[PDB]
């Protein structure tokens, strides 16, 4: 479980149909809390799909 601090923001994305990188979901983590002028405060990886791949991200992104 994440403690969410600071007034950020909790966001999961889960895609039945996707086996998909650490790599992979760490950008599209970034990718979602920089487009709302936010960092990543940090990431956990949903569903075990094989060895680094899974189904999805949860993830913190705090305002600046």
């Amino acid at each position: 479980a994440l403690l969410v601090p600071d007034k950020c923001k909790f966001l999961h994305q889960e895609r039945m149909d996707v086996c998909e990188t650490h790599l992979h979901w760490h950008t599209v983590a970034k990718e979602t809390c920089s487009e709302k002028s936010t960092n990543l405060h940090d990431y956990g990886m949903l569903l075990p799909c094989g060895i680094d791949k899974f189904r999805g991200v949860e993830f913190v992104c705090c305002p600046l």
